[PDB]
């Protein structure tokens, strides 16, 4: 990959943000971006700020330099499409902060996972063009059919994870090299179990795997931690319906616009459109919203908090006091 010049580096260095507190569960990226004209920089900045204010790449040998590198190749691998850019996966590195931190998963975790997630949360989406795993496979295209010969449904968290490896593989941009040996091994396999797991046919599964290993005492302890990055990374992933409402209804716009796409490319191509993707149904954003938050995220972020999550209780809180919202929309519509 071509290094990082001194100049984007510089650039990113001196977005001081000023109002914000990163690390704070009711930080509003879409506000952070709408406060300059250099929206990208101000993201990296972000990013940057998390990964240093923990004091984890500076435990593992990660100069500030690297580290700043490394967000800059994630950064240019994103696309410009509505949801899955970079202004996503730096919300979910932030979330996943405040889930280890406000939310005290940091205690179930070592240091070097806790680095491994906030790192995973950046390269989990990375060159996403708004497309979903079934648009690949029933459109029969060059990354579905190599999907489908090789034995592997998952057809982007595959190419995101192989994305990842690249930009590690060069040493001005390896957050990991510093680590050797088993460390090293782990940080590796750990971020790839982690975006493989984010592929939401595997949802239920994920989240089966994680009660049943919470429940047992006798859970093997690597597996346990393992099954809780796993589940970190998900929950930040699907962390939308947990933030302030405004927050939560601008994301819920851009999701809508992106599935909209893919739909009116389903469309073109005369291959079937589900009715969530289909633009013409226009099928209100607060049923939609309700119905993600009853059959997907309250039953996920309940069943993990009870499990062993004590500390994310404001999570639930959030998607209660979210939905009554919504149904106050419909009550008053
Ligand atoms: C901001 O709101 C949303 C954020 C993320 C998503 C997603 N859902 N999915 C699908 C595959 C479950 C995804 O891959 C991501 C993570 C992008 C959806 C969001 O809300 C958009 C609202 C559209 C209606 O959403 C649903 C989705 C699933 C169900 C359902 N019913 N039964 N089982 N699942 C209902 C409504
Ligand atoms: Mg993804
Ligand atoms: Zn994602």
């Amino acid at each position: 990959v071509t290094a990082i010049t001194k100049v984007e580096r510089e650039a990113v260095l001196v977005c001081e943000l000023p109002s914000f507190d990163v690390t704070d569960v009711e930080f509003d990226l879409f506000r952070a971006r709408e406060s300059t004209d250099k929206p990208l920089d101000v993201a990296a900045a972000i990013a940057y700020r998390l990964l240093l204010g923990s004091g984890l790449p500076q435990k593992f040998g990660c100069s500030d330099e690297v580290l700043l590198n490394f967000i800059l190749q994630c950064r240019k691998k994103y696309r410009n499409v509505p949801y899955h850019n970079f202004y996503h996966v730096v919300d979910v590195c932030q979330t996943i902060h405040t889930f280890l931190y406000r939310g005290n998963v940091y205690e179930k975790l070592t240091e070097l996972e806790c680095f491994v997630l906030l790192i995973t949360a950046l390269v989990h989406d990375l060159d996403h063009m708004g497309l979903n795993n079934s648009f690949y496979l029933k459109t029969e295209s060059p990354l579905g059919i190599l999907s489908s010969a090789s034995g592997n449904t998952s057809v982007l968290e595959v190419h995101h994870c192989n994305l990842a490896v690249e930009i590690l593989s060069d040493p001005e941009s390896d957050v990991f090299d510093g680590l050797e040996g088993a460390e090293r091994t782990l940080a590796f396999r750990s971020m790839i179990d982690c975006v493989l797991a984010t592929d939401m046919a595997k949802h239920g599964s994920a989240l089966e795997a994680f009660l049943a290993s919470a429940a047992d005492q006798s859970s093997d302890e690597a597996a346990f931690h393992r099954m809780t990055m796993e589940i970190i990374l998900k929950a930040g992933d699907i962390s939308n319906v947990t933030k302030p409402f405004d927050i939560s209804r601008q994301w819920a716009m851009a999701v809508t616009e992106e599935f909209y796409r893919q739909g009116d490319m389903e469309k073109e191509r005369g291959v079937e459109v589900l009715p969530m993707f289909d633009r013409s149904k226009n099928m209100e954003l607060a049923k939609g919203q309700i119905g993600f938050i009853d059959f997907v995220a309250a039953p996920f972020f309940q069943k993990i908090v009870d499990a062993c999550l004590q500390g994310m209780q404001w999570t639930v809180d959030r998607i209660k006091s979210n939905r009554a919202q919504w149904e106050r929309v419909l009550e008053t519509r």
